[PDB]
């Protein structure tokens, strides 16, 4: 309506509504995307996203494994703070401290959880009085805790009673992993102190991942007697010290067979375990501000949701006319064509980034399906003999 | 502009469904591998 | 032969002095990075510079790209090749099959 | 009280084995059950107005 | 002698997140090649249309 300047926008507006907040959101989104994605954590040079030739290499590489670095996953927390940490009950130690990546922790659990026979004598009859290394039965009992009784009693509940399963139901529930957008690592509760138990929401999700990935039942490594016999058979120099060659080679083949099957199983399981930990770590808190007394805590999923829905509805935004920072739709309703055009440009950039994330998930799906199909085909190997 | 915001939100929903797909596939692959634990029997 | 070359020298049963046990962290320290799935899909540009040297016992990786490639080799069951027919049985069957009949 | 440690540890291992298998099965099944209930709850009625 | 090493995934990431944040972009006002959002904040309608 071009008749008077009174109803014209005074002062005119040509810029975006607020470039500061949106730019902050984009920067946090970049930081979350580079931090949340799990990174193989064994050496500084192994976690690098890019080499030294990429411009901005230091910033990109520094954001590797941020979620667990902030969570102090390597440090064996006692659970009083309820942080995401390697629990000593089910994670193998590094001395006959813990590994910096949960997926490499799972791989190490699969590879080096020794059999219970290593805590028993040579003939497998008695138990040694002192045995400080965790065997499969030991870690598995540590998961279970004190064995619940059969019939319910006043002192202790039955294995099927609701009182006994009060924390277990939450621990094994799948929604503990995918429902929340930002895990709460504060220990606001304390479950029953009988073996493996979670102390907070994030610990509940981590325990659910532990249960669903079958990390509470490690594979059975070879017995002490049998492995010792096979190794002495297969390592001694042939035709010397009372040994031969054909039998030694057969023993070596058998031992390498077990080891290669174990390694293949470890890698194939690690694919899914890293998948689960990618799902979880999308929702773990991450530090952004250089200030360590008043930081900025947000996660990939929380920031991602805020990015998706900072224009449909925003609880922070004012809901009464006359106040600033109204809803995005209301601001659009009274905005200049240049401003809404720039908003459209920003929205298209958002769409592009979201499509990139969706394709990353699709790539994850492809890896999962290919690994499982290859496992099926390995189980379906052709037979050579003709009978 | 509002249509583009809608498109962004729908893509977010599609992403969430894809993540659910990924969780399902990963859990089922873990079950398949747990059914195929490498045995230590040497005899 | 290939499968031994993968396994290198067979680790001992229970010791962590001169040589590490098959379940000790010292023995597994280079293996876990190879077997970890994140060694393939986490980085965006592999490093092809030998910044480390694993234990010289069979198949080992010298850099991040080697770690990812070895992970693919392990997860694709290329370290346990299929069993081809025995020499004697295959020779007998081929002799029985390629010979012109009635002669 | 008429017990040893080898048999006790073996029995404890067996009981913990059953319990761990049951917990793993429950946790793995909960993924699919929660997915089904997500599909259902996508279509379930929810009130919106602050008043009732 | 003028090699420029890049990968499909790295370039894909750079394409996806060049306009969100850029570590090579100046973060101080008054400097060239600054962040994409700030450049949009001052661009002409034709320029933002071409960027769209």
């Amino acid at each position: 309506d071009i008749t008077q300047s009174s109803k014209a926008p005074n002062p005119p507006y040509s810029q975006l509504f607020n470039s500061n907040v949106v730019q902050l959101v984009q920067n946090y989104a970049y930081n979350t995307f580079l931090g949340a994605i799990p990174v193989d954590a064994m050496s500084q040079s192994l976690m690098n996203f890019v080499t030294d030739k990429v411009q901005g290499n230091s910033l990109i590489n520094n954001l590797a494994n941020t979620t667990f670095k902030y969570q102090n996953f390597s440090a064996p927390s006692s659970g009083a703070d309820g942080k995401i940490t390697a629990n000593g009950l089910i994670d193998q130690s590094t001395a006959s401290t813990y590994l910096n990546d949960p997926v490499s922790q799972a791989v190490f659990n699969i590879l080096g959880t020794p059999d219970y026979s290593f805590c028993m004598d040579n003939e497998q009859k008695n138990w040694l009085p002192n045995c400080n290394l965790m065997y499969q039965n030991l870690v598995m009992q540590n998961v279970i805790g004190t064995l619940p009784p059969a019939q319910t009693s006043g002192s202790t509940p039955a294995f099927y009673s609701y009182k006994y399963n009060q924390p277990l139901i939450s621990q094994l529930n799948s929604n503990s992993l995918i429902a929340p957008l930002l895990m709460d690592t504060s220990a606001s509760q304390s479950g029953q102190d009988s073996g493996l138990t979670a102390k907070s929401q994030a610990q509940q999700a981590l325990n659910f991942i532990r249960y669903a990935s079958a990390q509470v039942t490690p594979p059975s490594l070879p017995k002490l007697s049998a492995y010792s016999e096979l190794w002495n058979q297969a390592t001694a120099k042939p035709n010397s010290a009372g040994y031969n060659e054909v039998q030694q080679k057969q023993a070596a083949a058998t031992l390498s067979s077990y080891f290669n099957n174990l390694r293949v199983y470890a890698a194939q399981t690690s694919v899914g375990v890293s998948n689960l930990y990618y799902i979880l770590s999308k929702r773990l808190p991450q530090n952004m501000s250089a200030d360590q007394s008043n930081a900025n805590i947000t996660s990939q999923a929380l920031n991602e949701f805020n990015m998706a829905t900072r224009r449909l509805f925003d609880p922070t935004a004012s809901n009464t006319p006359g106040q600033p920072n109204q809803q995005w739709i209301k601001q659009i309703n009274d905005a200049s064509p240049a401003t809404v055009q720039k908003e459209i440009a920003i929205l298209l950039a958002e769409i592009n980034y979201q499509m990139y994330l969706d394709r990353q998930i699709q790539e994850r799906i492809l890896l999962t399906n290919s690994i499982m199909l290859l496992q099926n085909l390995k189980a379906a190997q052709p037979t050579a003999d003709f009978s």
